[PDB]
């Protein structure tokens, strides 16, 4: 199985795998039971923002999301991600719909990884920002239902032409360039990560949810892992 | 008084004011009694490399200092900085001789000061990068004995035209501009700052180390703060 | 006299000065008679954005300004700017109205300014980006009529609390500290700017415009420079 | 046959195809006959530093190539690379030797590619800065006799265990995600590049030279383009 960290927006509550009764934002380690989750506020139909940040000098994995005019949800969980994630990895989105849907629409989607060495030049980067997405967006992988270029929008999960969320789909978009996160002479490492996103459902019941995620560098979609499993994991374990 | 927040590279021990027996990094939240230390193997007349960060979300203030082809030293402090800084600051660096002296040279200084707010365009930052000093470096407060221009260098303390450091010098540089560290709309605040610095000294033990200082917009030298007040503070308390 | 190099958003056909029959914008070197002017198809009401750049290798002043779902307008100008501003600037937005009036809100700005020596640490950087004012913004410098913090916004020219902007209006706003835009051993310099404005006027003639132009640093509004001179010029020589 | 613009530091005259009587730097536009050079005083075994610029509105390729306590050289072409490259490409360097020989060390190699568009988010941008290498450095693609992980290096071509470079050989080292530089809204687009660079040989007549390029996505090696061709060109035309 793949190695996944991520951070999750989860808009239907599944209280048997650990859900809190309400959407929720969540640190995912290796599982779908976030091991910290927070009350999100979402708003259906709204362009929202979501933060990540780590750094390998407090290594604590923490987002924050907001939308304009509203107080932001915040969560953080304290993890060494060396001990996690691989020395190479590739980031990325996921979405997933089920038997209740909602839209995982990505509007914009930024990402900068740092390795500062005790070199006198120390520091090693990468950075990507997307503003819009074109219809062959030769630098990302799309896996699953995912596609681009609707809109200049990047749509995770299946959606008709006029709109209209579909159920039981998933989607992924990936860098498509390996991230060196590790390194052995590094002495400050850190990434951030910040995506803007429509969430839309004609339903009162969104689902499932949309995640940054950190895997391994030949991460596929898992099967199955429609619904609740957020594209992310082959099962609740 | 002003107000400081400061990583200390101090490299002569005071232990009479909490000093550890031998050089050190510390966390300096409103006193020169630092609230954390670390051991740090100083290398006289080595280029060395000072890190410092912090985050609104964590609210850890840290700092790693190395040298090429050794291993780092490392130090960190829980603060949240809201409850000690005001909103808006000035950055600097700061240096001291006593009757010990040593050399207290910048080759370089950049910081990075972010506020992101729950807007759609959510960012604002400020960023500043010297990798050398003119004579006339319009953009830098020089305070006390603090000189730039001289190999291209800022000189925190007084040297001589033969490089020879002087005992009982205090310097200090501040960028020209205030800086804006706390918003009421920011759900992400951070700031990082990198300076690179050669500490020689023709004796045994050096004194008293560089600083790397956040101060009320119109700090200044505190009276009699040369020595092991590094500049910084009008007493030990 | 102060020393003016600005990129024009001029909005009144002025002819008798040398504007063109409609709206343009401009390279201004010195005087308020641009050197280059393009049509601009200006949209009352709508938020456009301008970008300006230049670098000392090309020696080419170069503006863009568009507008959603419309073409840009661009004008470039061959000028060496080392030959025409000082070694420390200013940089700032102006704006003015005359008899004939319009709103200039500005609702971003972002400037970076590079100069690279051929030393191995070559890069020197100032970056500043705002993407929302405070009614306290102590980074900026208001002359005039300028104000902050209204909606988030920086108002450049005198605005009623009910939106309605007032005739006989000027104001700048300038970036506190002084920028280096040449320097001895820099073999690239290079500067840019971006801002987003809103210019709106209940009339079928909207007056004046909107500049951002690079200064002596202790530029100040010259007298009788509403309407046709931008804030910029004491006369239109 | 791959489609190739390129920036030489050609460090052997060639004279029959067009190359001065001496090293210099060299703007090549689909041939290796370089449309613009400049003279270049290179210096064998001293770590330069090379420059490369270009934007859209201006349609120039710049240089500059330096090296501490020395003057610059400086080269510009002309060119709207919009009618050159295709809108998705790879950028890399690239080196040869001959029956003449160096070393071909890269020490450092950063790039930024932007694309604005008119939309109110505008930006799109790619950033990769190297301060070294890794031994499995796995967001670069090798080819030819290039290898990374020696003293943190990247060799472009053979080099010996005990420093000797050898002849005959070729080698590029290109980043591995595809790079977008042109697009339908992009109303600014540039890019710029730089590398550090340490070319010694134990002869008084070095050769062949590095190269900075852009190419199609999968272009490749040529065949028998080592020595003068410098790892671009299948030939001389
Ligand atoms: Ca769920
Ligand atoms: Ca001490
Ligand atoms: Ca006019
Ligand atoms: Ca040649
Ligand atoms: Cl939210
Ligand atoms: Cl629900
Ligand atoms: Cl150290
Ligand atoms: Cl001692
Ligand atoms: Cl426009
Ligand atoms: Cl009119
Ligand atoms: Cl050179
Ligand atoms: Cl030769
Ligand atoms: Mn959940
Ligand atoms: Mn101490
Ligand atoms: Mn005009
Ligand atoms: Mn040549
Ligand atoms: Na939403
Ligand atoms: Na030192
Ligand atoms: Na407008
Ligand atoms: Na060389």
């Amino acid at each position: 199985a793949d190695t996944i960290v991520a951070v999750e927006l989860d808009t239907y509550p599944n209280t048997d795998i650990g859900d809190p009764s309400y959407p929720h934002i969540g640190i995912d380690i290796k599982s779908v039971r976030s091991k910290k989750t927070a009350k999100w506020n979402m708003q259906n139909g709204k362009v929202g923002t979501a933060h990540i940040i780590y750094n390998s000098v407090d290594k604590r994995l923490s987002a924050v999301v907001s939308y304009p005019n509203a107080d932001s949800a915040t969560v953080s969980y304290d993890v060494d991600l060396d001990n996690v994630l691989p020395e190479w990895v590739r980031v990325g989105l996921s979405a997933s719909t089920g038997l209740y849907k909602e839209t995982n629409t990505i509007l914009s989607w930024s990402f900068t990884s740092k390795l500062k060495s005790n070199s006198t030049h120390e520091t090693n980067a990468l950075h990507f920002m997307f503003n819009q997405f074109s219809k062959d967006q030769k630098d990302l992988i799309l896996q699953g239902d995912a596609t681009t270029g609707t809109d200049g929008n990047l749509e995770l999960t299946r959606v008709s032409s006029n709109g209209s969320p579909q159920g039981s789909s998933v989607g992924r978009a990936l860098f498509y360039a390996p991230v060196h996160i590790w390194e052995s002479s590094a002495v400050v490492a850190s990434f951030e990560a910040t995506f803007t996103f429509l969430i839309k459902s004609p339903d009162s019941h969104p689902a499932d949810g949309i995640a940054f995620f950190i895997s391994n560098i030949d991460s596929s979609i898992p099967s199955g892992s429609t619904g609740r499993l957020l594209g992310l994991f082959p099962d609740a374990n």
